[PDB]
């Protein structure tokens, strides 16, 4: 039932992307192959210690959410954790770690920014053959700064613990959530899947 809940979140949050599938491929659903619960006690303690600290700074509320993260470095993340030292100021909300509430938005980043050159075997961003991996993460948002337009920051805004990118006509199509401290996310589930041909 635990993994069925994860499959449901993965499938139901798929959306039609404005780039016509350029970055992540053309699909309406996935073929979910594996769902593995990541058990990293040192990373979990780092996460819960920070979560308690954020809660005390946000009226006894962590404002935790389960969010997706796509990256070519998922295997490094499950072992070493999220690391803001690998984040650079170039992004929409600057040098943060980015998460999506729509799995298909995170799928656009599995092979790199804008989908890179796609899978290493066929160099195809819309590869239906190669197995992809996504993370479904615990993310502590705390006091989240609501923002619509690009704001390149190095750290959370003063008094805040994260940034929420909200959709707008000139801006974002879908929401995104940005943390500036790696310990504010835990890679709880490793999802192995394929995008499926419509
Ligand atoms: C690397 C990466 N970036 C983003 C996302 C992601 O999953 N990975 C989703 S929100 C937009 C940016
Ligand atoms: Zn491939």
């Amino acid at each position: 039932k635990e993994f069925q809940s994860v499959e449901e979140e993965m499938q139901s949050t798929v959306r039609e992307h404005r780039d016509g599938g350029h970055a992540g491929g053309i699909f309406n659903r996935y073929n979910i192959l594996k769902i593995q619960k990541v058990c990293n006690k040192k990373l979990w303690e780092r996460y819960t210690h920070r979560r308690k600290e954020v809660s005390e700074e946000n009226h006894n509320h962590a404002n935790e959410r389960m969010l997706f993260h796509g990256s070519p470095f998922v295997n490094a993340i499950i072992h070493k954790g999220f690391d803001e030292r690998h984040a650079y100021i170039g992004g929409m909300f600057g040098a943060g770690i980015y998460f999506a509430e729509n799995s298909s938005k995170s799928n656009q980043y599995v092979y790199g920014i804008g989908g890179g050159t796609g899978c290493p075997v066929h160099k195809d961003r819309s590869c239906y053959i190669c197995h992809r991996q996504l993370l479904f993460c615990r993310v502590t948002l705390g006091k989240s700064f609501l923002q619509f337009s690009a704001m390149k920051m190095a750290h959370s805004p003063p008094g805040h613990h994260s940034v929420t990118g909200r959709p707008s006509v000139n801006g974002l199509a879908l929401a995104e959530y940005v943390i500036y401290r790696g310990e504010q996310a835990y890679p709880e589930y490793l999802i192995t899947y394929q995008i499926m041909r419509p």
